[PDB]
């Protein structure tokens, strides 16, 4: 009787889902895609790059710790608050099931980053980069602007920061390990990052379809709000970024790169919901031995 | 000022990052790699060399497979994207967290398996009719609202009791029939596929079973007697309502006691998975060797 109430309060037929009907092709091309594309990260031998991180400066090692970390709190937030947000307002329920797969991948990926420090740092490295996760001012904003969006009732807004976390915000911290790998430097470390690239493609390209053909169902005048709301957070995550991406790499001395490498990503996160880029192609020319690294 | 600033200053919490370096409950890395390591896509099981026995199957056995399989799709489709979904906020570990992530992900990987095998062996007209017939089959839908009332609702353990009600018990009135074919040497690649979302599913049910004791052994005496009451009493009614389930499903092909002593053998189990005493005897669970012998 307890459940009654329930049952009452929701009297439509539950429906189990039928993989010979598919209402929105993309979802079954996604679906194949994601999951012919599964790995784990002991398919990779980070082992073999301990020579490389070893005559890595204690300076690089830092970086690489912070950059890592920071993507794995992105990987944490998108698989265990993100996708999952995205279910109540999916359009079909093949592509609820391709919100699971997202999910799941997001922990393998962040689970990858333990794996890389596992195999290469101490532990008190580990701690020392988990604790400066915790403490970066730049690194907690930008995950707390992204769950207010998950934790709030926009459908469409969830779906914007979704797409700007995996079309944007994950890429200061790939450049590190995209810099590294041109110049034979955990090279093993870069394969990983690469299978991680390969699936963040296909989620943001995924999630900015979905925006868009939720965004085209509403009055002219509500879609030109959508797209100044996603300009003006899309800024507001870039100045954030910005400092984030400073503070990273000045020591270094690779920041000017990783700028114009965010503003190329940038672009390519609005081109995903839809929308002309925010920056001049000219303000995007990240290096190319770098763009062809990812792949 | 901005839309998020009222959310970040009521979160002055740090958000963390998961750490696989420090784990507080090392089942959960156990499950983990387990699940992860038994990680497969239907498309691997060549189906298709169960054409031959399909379709040397009578009517009868087609239509309570084609059934029997819907309802299998309707309860993983419900625990992938409603259930494992709503273990997450409950967590006692951030791992714990991740290990339902797969559980989501894999209990879609089990649905969509059903629509593999149907697309290799069965028509389309009978597979639209076996989506009907999910649809408007009293049983059915009320096993799967009364376990989603439990996932939509606010109590933490009674989401984990009724998770693991459906993975170690609500499943198998349906996997009875692969196995009993398969020890016919009938669907044996479709049985394998079987065999597979079992190995998952009873890693499943032990895993969110195991989570439900750790939690309920935490609360006062009086609240742990009201959940042990709650516990039985939901696998009761669940018990009562799978047992006409299965009398409208396999009374024509007369396999039904057996089934039923399948569904006494297996609700023992989950029960035992939650920390408690079967509630059937033992001689009442004596299944018959050709179905524990087709599991195994
Ligand atoms: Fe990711
Ligand atoms: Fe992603
Ligand atoms: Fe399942
Ligand atoms: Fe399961």
């Amino acid at each position: 009787n307890e459940y009654d109430e329930y049952i009452a309060n929701h009297t439509d037929p539950v429906k189990a889902i039928n993989w010979n009907v598919i209402p929105d092709e993309k979802d079954l091309e996604v679906w194949d895609r994601l999951t012919g594309n599964f790995w784990l990260p002991e398919k990779i031998p980070v082992s073999n790059d301990i020579q490389s991180w070893n005559k890595m400066t204690p300076q690089e090692q830092l970086a690489t710790m912070r950059v890592f970390t920071g993507l794995t709190l992105l990987d944490t937030i998108q698989g265990t608050v993100g996708a999952i947000s995205l279910l109540p307002d999916a359009e079909t329920m093949h592509e609820e099931a391709v919100y699971t797969n997202i999910a799941f991948m997001e922990s393998v990926h962040a689970k990858s980053y333990s794996n890389i420090f596992m195999t290469l740092a101490s532990t008190p490295q580990i701690n020392e980069a988990f604790r400066w996760s915790e403490e970066n001012e730049n690194l907690q904003r930008k995950a707390k602007i992204i769950m207010s969006y998950y934790n709030g009732d926009d459908p469409l807004k969830k779906k914007v920061a979704s797409t700007l976390l995996e079309s944007f915000l994950f890429y200061s911290g790939f450049y590190l390990p995209m810099y590294l790998s041109s110049r034979a430097k955990l090279t093993n470390t870069a394969d990983i990052i690469r299978l991680i690239i390969r699936d963040e493609s296909v989620h943001g390209y995924y999630i900015g379809y979905k925006y868009q053909q939720g965004v085209k169902k509403l009055s002219e005048a509500e879609q030109e709000e959508y797209k100044a709301y996603t300009f003006d957070l899309m800024y507001d995550l870039y100045e954030n970024e910005i400092e984030y991406t400073e503070d990273i790499y000045d020591d270094l001395g690779w920041t000017e790169d990783v700028k114009r490498f965010l503003r190329y990503n940038a672009n390519k996160a609005l081109n995903n919901l839809g929308y002309e880029g925010l920056f001049p192609t000219d303000e995007t020319k990240v290096s190319p031995a770098i763009l062809s690294s990812l792949s």
